[PDB]
């Protein structure tokens, strides 16, 4: 009746949105089917698909909340509703509400929850330098990160110096000194009250990626620091505080009940949604969705002690309809038009949905393998990373390089060829499970098992650690510990434990994807789970449509 004509609230806004992941035009971006939980985090925001995740938050099927909100129904709301996000869409949206906002004579904050400037065809063919000029055309008020950190550090300082924006984390420091480089919060007057907005980048940058990119540099979680950042907004006047995370919503959860003083956390890093605010100790907490799905609008009702009240609304920036922000189209094309030949012509056309997200398995990730192992037959068992950003393809839609770039667009998107004895295969997936389905609740945290083309196994996500993982087959084989299997892997480090294939030289993951799709020319990759699931019903979208 009307998603976007809201009335006024309170005494300040926040125009909220996190893990764009560089994604310049509209396109679909499917919820995982599935986000398997151990049994003590079941039923909690995070763990949420499918039709539990519309009854939990009260959400009418096909609706377009639920078209973002969850793969029920997904090919079928694609079509009736049209592709999500897009620069141009998204501006036109925070600009529509900034400017009901201020009309009302109320306090209007853009917040950017991160990884925002990588993994994008645009991305990659500006080094990052095109996402923040966009930035910089909607006028950002602050950012936090994560992927940022995979453009190198000296670049980020670079683009640091375009952004127009205020950097914030309080959690990235000098490995020797300890001394923080950013600014922890920013204070901003809100009528009679102060709001401080805290800056919390991923902690764990180190480990996710080449160290080379952090030489130097901290990022460790240091709870004793953010309290005290949180404690010295206060004494400087704050009447509330929001953070603005990359932490990962379980770990932003857990930080709700050690750290006083926190009245909301916009949590990035875990492309979560929540329609409704999670409640967690004496803190509300927000998620910033991805791919430029969705724009949170959290309207608050502040008092000299924190945030009385508040209103959240997931707006859909759906680009068929919000009007369109012709300087953003502007820069687009002047931005790409060298290059719109490269990333918009077909290299083939998917009969099927080939989707990305879920805990174990996506159609993605399969098409990924079959075209590893077509270019390279010796290859038995290819390890696909499981990260959070992508995007879906619709069945007939061609696949061209700005997909192949949003789904493999790392900036060491090298495939490397190894050999690894079954004993590390089966070791390698136990100890993704342990850290991904811990049940202790003190350690959180949750996120995705790197997808195996070549093996089958069985996962039971509450066996105890060493125990996960059974009954693991290659090729209909039993697994043979001692033998050597030929792998392939990229966006990870596993090539670390492996001995390199002799006479192989890596490339780019998206030019093996290239020569792959330009052959076959259509692809079809219906879904077929390689795990086999313990107590739990593991679930599959509708992919023809
Ligand atoms: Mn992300
Ligand atoms: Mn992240």
């Amino acid at each position: 009746r009307s998603l976007y004509d809201l009335p006024p609230y309170g005494d300040a806004t926040l125009l909220y949105f996190s893990d764009l992941h560089g994604q310049a035009f509209p396109h679909y971006f499917m919820e995982p089917p599935n986000l398997i939980a151990p049994k003590p985090l079941m039923g909690r925001p995070g763990y949420l698909t499918g039709e539990a995740i519309l009854r939990y938050y009260g959400v009418e099927r096909g609706t377009p909340l639920a078209y973002l909100l969850s793969y029920v129904d997904f090919v079928e709301l694609a079509r009736t509703f049209g592709p999500i996000g897009g620069m141009g869409a998204l501006t036109a949206l925070i600009r529509d509400q900034k400017a009901r906002v201020e009309a009302e004579g109320g306090k209007a904050l853009v917040l950017d929850g991160g990884d925002t400037w990588t993994n994008s065809g645009l991305s990659l063919l500006t080094r990052g330098e095109a996402v923040v000029r966009w930035q910089n055309l909607v006028g950002v008020d602050h950012m936090v990160s994560h992927w940022e950190w995979t453009l190198g550090r000296e670049r980020v300082e670079e683009l640091l110096g375009l952004f127009r924006g205020e950097f914030l984390s309080y959690n990235i420091v000098d490995d020797l000194f300890g001394d923080p480089l950013f600014p922890a919060y920013r204070i901003h007057r809100v009528g009679p009250y102060a709001l401080a907005v805290v800056g919390a980048s991923y902690p764990y940058v180190k480990v996710s990626h080449p160290e080379s990119f952090t030489e130097g540099l901290s990022f460790a979680l240091d709870e004793r620091r953010l309290q005290e950042a949180v404690d010295k907004a206060r004494a400087e006047g704050a009447n509330a505080v929001v953070l603005l995370s990359h932490n990962g919503m379980q770990l932003d959860a857990a930080l709700a009940e050690r750290i006083r003083g926190i009245d909301l956390i916009l949590s990035g890093h875990t492309h979560d949604l929540t329609p409704r605010p999670w409640r967690v100790g004496k803190t509300w907490i927000v998620a910033g969705s991805a791919a430029g799905k969705a724009l949170m609008r959290v309207d608050l009702k502040l008092w000299k002690g924190g945030i009385a009240n508040l209103r959240v609304r997931v707006l859909p920036v759906l680009a068929e309809h919000l009007p369109k922000a012709e300087d953003v189209e502007a820069f687009l094309k002047a931005q790409l038009a060298p290059h719109q030949d490269h990333l918009f012509t077909p290299l083939a056309v998917s009969e099927t949905l080939l989707y990305k997200r879920d805990t174990l398995y996506s159609t993605w990730d399969q098409l990924v393998g079959e075209a590893v192992k077509a270019i390279y037959p010796e290859v038995e068992v290819v390890f696909s990373p499981a990260v959070r950003w992508g995007t879906t393809i619709l069945p007939g839609q061609a696949i061209t390089w700005d997909h192949l770039y949003a789904y493999t667009g790392f900036t060491y998107p090298e495939l490397y060829l190894f050999y690894l004895r079954g004993a590390q295969i089966k070791a390698v997936l136990e100890d993704i499970a342990s850290n991904v389905f811990t049940s202790d609740p003190f350690y959180q945290q949750g996120g995705d098992v790197s997808r195996v083309f070549g093996l089958r196994y069985v996962l039971d996500p509450d066996a105890p650690t060493g125990e996960r993982v059974r009954e693991v087959e290659v090729g209909g084989r039993p697994l043979d510990p001692n033998r050597r299997y030929l792998a392939a892997a990229y966006g990870g480090r596993l090539q670390r434990v492996g001995e390199a294939k002799p006479g192989y030289e890596p490339r780019p993951i998206y030019e093996v994807l290239a020569e792959y799709l330009r052959s076959v020319g259509r692809v079809r990759v219906r879904p077929e789970p390689n795990v086999k699931v313990i107590g739990r019903n593991y679930r599959l979208p509708e992919v023809t449509g």
